[PDB]
């Protein structure tokens, strides 16, 4: 379902968010677009060293959100787009998900966002 | 409460993520890190075209958490940076918070966000 703009967005750097529900409010982390490795069945997959909050977040919520965007990247109405990406998080630390990040010797695990939803909103 | 490092960050282009309080999840949305105007008292106005549901948010809950970086400022331990900025939020369509971003023409309003903690995560 990821579109095409998606794809060239990512072949620029930029940052990425990435939110979850915490237990008085939302909580909002980061990682940088490069390391996004994208997989097929609508996966993008994050290196994890640090977010153990929005780890136990996901936990009981597995519901996230994540924007990203690029101003080198053309929108509906000029130069510059981006993303509101809604899906599902896990955390892994074996197998192939886990294998996929594997070039980022600080990761202690694969946080894997399972794509519901990517809506342009540029 | 904003250091200069931040500063740093808001000389280079980059996509801001604003995350609220939803009814059932968190909300994210975006900016563009030139479209932040910092006022003195730890401010941050934000130009608003649409943010409806954003708004509808933080009418509740005024509370809100936004991110941004850059690979062009040196971080701790590398090249990149970034913040998770804590604060209040409230919406103005006049007054001097307005006119910051007034220059703006399809700002219906101004998002102001009045800073209680700058971390640099990175
Ligand atoms: C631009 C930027 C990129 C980051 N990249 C990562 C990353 O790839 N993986 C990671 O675990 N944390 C990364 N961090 C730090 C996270 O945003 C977060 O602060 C940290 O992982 C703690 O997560 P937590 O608050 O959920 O415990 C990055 C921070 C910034 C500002
Ligand atoms: C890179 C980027 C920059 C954006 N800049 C703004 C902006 O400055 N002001 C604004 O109201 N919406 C901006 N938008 C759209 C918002 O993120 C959001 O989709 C829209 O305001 C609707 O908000 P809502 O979901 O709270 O109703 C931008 C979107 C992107 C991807
Ligand atoms: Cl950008």
């Amino acid at each position: 379902m990821l579109p095409g703009t998606f794809f060239e967005v990512l072949k620029n750097e930029g940052v990425v968010a990435i939110a979850t529900q915490g237990e008085d409010g939302p909580h909002l982390v980061n990682t940088w677009q490069s390391y996004l490795k994208v997989l097929d069945g609508n996966r993008i997959v994050v290196p994890v060293g640090g977010m153990h909050k929005t780890e136990a977040n996901v936990a009981r919520d597995e519901r996230v959100l994540m924007t990203l965007g690029s101003r080198k990247v053309a929108g509906r109405n000029g130069p510059g787009t981006g993303f509101l990406i809604r899906g599902s998080a896990a955390f892994r630390t074996d197998g192939p998900e886990f294998e996929a990040i594997a070039r980022f010797k600080w990761a202690r695990a694969a946080l894997v966002i399972t794509v519901v939803s990517a809506e342009q909103t540029l």
